[PDB]
């Protein structure tokens, strides 16, 4: 047969020792694959969260901005009506000051006239 | 004591078991390297997303710094205008009072002038 009993028993023990190594290797790789898929699950969980935060930061920024534009607009309207009031009041104060000057000019004339006339009453 | 034939057949049985376990080693090796590479792409996506996250937060912080200063400045002009409105409204009231007084002074001076012209025959 060419191979004797002793030669085949020796080969059989070599194949058994090789099965033992390959079984150990299968066990080691099953354990690495398991830990690797666990780590994959944590990274997909992390990615999703980072994205959920990105999306909420972006909507928040849009509501805040619309809110800000509404209060800036209302404050500007209050400022502009106050500034118009300043200019209107300035303009009425000036027309009134001008009237008062005419009135005082008339009063000056009327006081000169009563003086002239009182001197003439003192001489009749 | 096993015969040559029985041992040859066991030899072949052990070779088939070896061939199965070599297929299982190669299957596992390929799933693992696929999963290691998928994890490395996820860690590169996480890095990028967090960097963007950092940049937005810094841009937002300085943006709200600038908005708050613009609003404080506009509120400051409004308050100053209001102070001016109050003061000017008081000065206006005083000038209007003076106007009314002067019209009464004129009306009485005119009556007096007329009475004096009578007296002097003018």
């Amino acid at each position: 047969g060419s191979w004797s009993v002793k030669e085949l028993e020796d080969k059989n023990e070599e194949l058994l020792s090789e099965i033992a190594h390959l079984k150990n290797e299968v066990a080691r790789l099953k354990k690495l694959l398991q830990r690797c898929l666990a780590a994959n699950q944590e990274l997909r969980d992390a990615i999703r969260q980072s994205n959920q935060i990105l999306r909420e930061r972006a909507e928040e920024l849009l509501h805040f901005q619309a809110s800000q534009r509404e209060e800036k607009e209302f404050l500007m309207s209050k400022f502009q009506e106050a500034r118009k009031l300043v200019e209107r009041l300035g303009l009425e104060k000036l027309e009134l000051e001008d009237k008062n000057e005419e009135l005082l000019s008339e009063i000056a004339h009327l006081k000169n006239e009563v003086a002239r006339l009182k001197k003439l009453v003192g001489e009749r």
